């Protein structure tokens, strides 16, 4: 089996599969959301009742298979519970990375074409009115993937941005088709760095603007501002799990394959405390204190929170740029802020391809070349689904990124700290650590975290179930049944896997 070559590879590798689009993107929109520093609160205690206990769980589960030369669930699954059904559950952990890939490689694109454009100067050109500035660029975004006037279930991609889209697939392959220590580890040594002193310098930049309706300051105040009348709305709480959940990859199956490639003896407690630190201080130090006290900056708290509330790409993609547009050298300033998305993005997106790879070259005994080639091409052929049909995108987020991540966790370690026994999973974890996992965390995973997400889902369920049946629009149900195929189109390969090991 292949390993990775370093100790300090191995952490990069692991910190570029967490930090990414979800740490400058999904998480400035989900705190001001729900309040600045009322989310806070939810969002740590998740990051210790959630995403570490799973995190080391998961690099457990991972180093476990990957000694038996397995890294993923389908068949760690069956090796961790002796059962058809463990295989089938296992595969969520091929679904779940590839309907997540899809679209996250194509929003990947979209970046990397935007820091093109920015580079080369290629930009709409603003002018005292907000709408006046923000016009220009929301009209920039929707020519760039083709978005409809009214609400048209149709869009028209730009060439440039299809072409994008292919270049984005294309490095995606250079970096993977070279394998875990020469392709991946290689290419994390050097993005990782590039990305936090891009980060550190866009913050730097951004705490400096001040302006009669704003300053940068009010918004680290706001988002660090603890409110406590907001503890009592679930739905904080459901949103802070959920970004716990989609920031530290956990559920995706990613971490256990890239686990799968840690030494059997190697430590996996210092090194998974050390990758989910490293993702927190890129999520709320350098994500959070970007794009929020910049808006805020600008156009006051409220017109902040109500850009956040309006959607995920826009202040991303629309907001942030027509800021920078208004400054000295904003053109450029917003060429090293899609560089950097860019990064994060592709350092995420290869980690939601590998489990695929690793399976086709596990399971299937495909080369790594072959294994490549042939998940792209799959990823490729389905992101037509998320180019040309609008709203597709969202149902794969929610179904794969939000929902099904949540499930597999708490899937996982049930079959993990239960099934093939606590003391046995926790010895498991424990071995080889270069520390140990305070006690107490045994008695976490063993029982609050496995109720605490149990909750969150029978409260998710209650509210979904009747809003799925009645969805007036085709395209969600063409997404829809597409994924599904991709599932039976899945277990159908686990079939083969399994008919030629007899
Ligand atoms: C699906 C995951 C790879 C997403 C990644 N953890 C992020 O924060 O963007
Ligand atoms: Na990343
Ligand atoms: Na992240």
């Amino acid at each position: 089996r292949e390993h990775w070559a370093t100790r300090l590879g191995l952490i990069l590798a692991m910190a570029g599969n967490a930090v990414g689009l979800g740490n400058f993107l999904r998480f400035p929109v989900q705190a001001a959301e729900n309040g600045g520093g009322a989310f806070m609160i939810p969002y740590i205690i998740a990051f210790l009742l959630v995403g570490i206990p799973l995190m080391w769980i998961e690099w457990a589960m991972g180093r476990y298979g990957g000694a038996q030369g397995h890294g993923t669930t389908p068949a760690i699954f069956y090796l961790l519970w002796r059962n058809r059904f463990a295989k089938i559950l296992g595969v969520f952990g091929l679904w779940i990375p590839l309907v997540v890939a899809i679209y996250y490689v194509y929003i990947e694109s979209w970046t990397l074409g935007f820091a093109i454009k920015f580079l080369v100067g290629l930009v709409p050109e603003p002018p005292t009115d907000p709408d006046s500035i923000l016009r220009p660029f929301k009209e920039f975004l929707y020519s760039y993937i083709g978005v409809p006037k009214g609400d048209e279930p149709i869009l028209k991609p730009s060439l440039f941005a299809y072409i994008v889209f292919l270049i984005t697939m294309f490095i995606n392959v250079s970096i993977l088709i070279r394998g875990i220590s020469k392709g991946i580890e290689r290419f994390a040594k050097i993005a990782m760095p590039t990305l936090f002193i891009l980060a550190v310098f866009l913050v730097i930049r951004v705490f400096l603007l001040e302006t009669p309706n704003g300053t940068a300051a009010d918004g680290l105040n706001f988002l660090w501002t603890p409110d406590f009348e907001k503890l009592k709305d679930p739905g904080v709480w459901i949103a802070a799990v959920g970004q716990i959940f989609f920031t530290l990859s956990l559920g995706f199956g990613a971490i256990i394959t890239y686990a799968s490639y840690v030494r059997k003896d190697q430590d996996i407690v210092l090194s998974g405390l050390t990758a989910a630190t490293l993702n927190e201080k890129a999520e709320v130090i350098l994500g959070g204190s970007i794009s929020i006290p910049a808006a805020v900056a600008f156009f006051g708290v409220a017109n902040a929170v109500a850009i956040a509330k309006a959607g995920a790409f826009n202040l991303g993609f629309i907001t942030l740029p027509a800021i920078f547009s208004q400054t000295a050298g904003g053109t450029f300033l917003g060429f090293l802020w899609f560089f950097l998305l860019f990064f994060a993005g592709l350092t995420s997106s290869i980690a939601i391809m590998q489990p695929m790879i690793a399976f086709l070259e596990d399971e299937l005994k495909l080369s790594r070349k072959h294994a490549v080639l042939w998940t792209a091409a799959i990823v490729f052929f389905s992101a037509h689904l998320v180019m040309f049909l609008n709203k597709s995108l969202d149902e794969m987020d929610f179904w794969a990124g939000t929902i099904g991540v949540v499930f597999f966790g708490l899937t996982e370690l049930i079959i993990f700290f239960w099934i093939f026994g606590a003391d046995k999973a926790w010895e498991e974890i424990n071995r080889g650590g270069i520390i140990k996992v305070p006690r107490i965390y045994y008695y976490v995973m063993r029982y609050i975290t496995p109720a605490f997400l149990a909750v969150l889902l029978v409260v998710w369920a209650r509210e979904y179930i009747p809003k799925i049946m009645e969805e007036t629009h085709w395209t969600v149900w063409i997404t829809r049944f597409y994924i599904i195929g991709l599932f039976l189109f899945l277990t159908f390969l686990v079939f083969l896997a399994e008919r030629r090991r007899n």
